[PDB]
């Protein structure tokens, strides 16, 4: 039947009939660059197969009821690099590419890491030594590391439903397809806190990661992604990345599309500390500082959003609370990427687990559905020990 794809300007507002079709057809509504795969494809062999179950409202329910309850489009659980569970929903299948939303944040954070391995970026360097457009802006002197940590301290109103918010202005720049629009909005924003001390979720600040990667590698970020990870490790199928303008610059904060198993392959890359075929794409201990939990830091779990959110922050990753504060089954030092409407890429080095979840919730944040996703994933961890 006819695909139900909505207007470019309605991405964050689609009615449910349109969300699946739009999310797996973003290249039919936005400018995109292709992330090329390569000749080699790393295997994801089958492994210990699990039929995880868990309880809700005092009743037991398995994978199908989770998919139905949380409008899930895909679930992949890898254990020890082998596929323990693999479902497609909402029309999808093995070849579908699904948009990441803010999940790409962590990807582009990882790419910063690979650049750091190569000498093109340093975490201590000022972000305007690489983008001179940000000289004399609030972002002058801010470090790469503070931007990774969403800690620049620049005033960023992230509200979507406020038409004159900074998030909405950024969305406007995107919809205008004018090169350098986002970067200009960024350079006109005022300072609010001392850099390094306060956390503000800012998709513009996240996009800075794309801008820096380009300034450093002087190639399109999609090609850098391909060269470091996608064609090296061997993703099975091409991806693509939404652009700010036709043949322009990758959105560093939104808009990547890959197959489910390719998302899993990236997660597997991360689990293995960024090592492919023996060469290190990521610096030693990159993954460790990317997901540091430290009780004294303004990023530690429990401290963000004035204590109304249980996860902390690393290098554009969300960190799970540890110790007595840990969620059931999520204690080893697990960390995730996530993006609105129900997108998760969860990594658990202790258990050697990667999980990918594609969803199409009606609203972009639902506490019931996030905690139920954590419940499902804990049931899987528990079933795989």
């Amino acid at each position: 039947e006819n695909p139900r794809i909505g207007r470019a300007a309605d991405l964050y507002e689609l009615i449910p009939e349109y969300q699946p079709d739009t999310y797996r057809n973003m290249d039919k509504v936005y400018p995109t660059r292709v992330i090329h795969k390569g000749t080699k494809v790393r295997p994801l062999p089958a492994g210990v197969a699990i039929a995880p179950r868990y309880r809700i409202g005092g009743e037991e329910y398995g994978v199908d009821d989770f998919m139905r309850r949380n409008r899930v489009g895909g679930v992949l659980v890898l254990k020890d690099g082998k596929v323990a569970l693999e479902r497609y929903g909402l029309g999808n299948d093995e070849r579908t590419r699904w948009t990441s939303f803010s999940v790409v944040k962590s990807i582009s954070s990882t790419l910063v890491g690979a650049a750091v391995q190569q000498g093109l970026l340093a975490l201590d360097q000022p972000v305007d030594k690489y983008l001179p457009s940000l000289a004399g802006s609030a972002y002058q002197g801010v470090t790469v590391e503070q931007v990774l940590q969403m800690s620049s301290g620049v005033r960023w109103n992230e509200t979507y439903r406020d038409p004159k918010s900074d998030r909405r202005q950024m969305f406007d720049a995107q919809l205008a397809e004018r090169p350098g629009g986002i970067l200009r909005l960024l350079a006109s924003l005022p300072r609010q806190y001392p850099s390094g001390t306060h956390f503000t979720y800012s998709t513009g600040e996240s996009h800075l990661q794309s801008e820096l990667l380009h300034a450093a590698t002087r190639i399109p970020v999609s090609d850098y992604l391909s060269e470091r990870i996608w064609a090296r490790m061997g993703m099975e199928s091409d991806g693509f990345w939404q652009l700010e303008s036709p043949a322009g610059q990758e959105i560093g904060s939104s808009g990547l599309s890959a197959t489910l198993r390719d998302y899993g392959r990236f997660g597997q890359f991360v689990l293995e500390d960024g090592v492919i075929d023996g060469e290190r794409i990521l610096p030693e201990g990159w993954v460790d500082r990317a997901s540091r939990v430290e009780a004294s830091s303004h990023l530690a779990p429990g401290k963000l959003y004035d204590g109304e959110y249980a996860l902390g922050y690393g290098y554009q990753w969300w960190t799970f609370p540890v110790g007595a504060k840990a969620l059931p089954e999520h204690d080893g030092g697990a960390f995730e990427a996530q993006g609105i409407f129900g997108q998760y890429l969860y990594i658990n080095r202790k258990e050697k687990i990667v999980a990918v979840v594609w969803s199409a919730w009606p609203k972009p944040e639902m506490d019931d559905r996030e905690e139920e996703t954590y419940a499902f994933l804990g049931a899987a961890v528990k079933a795989l020990r």
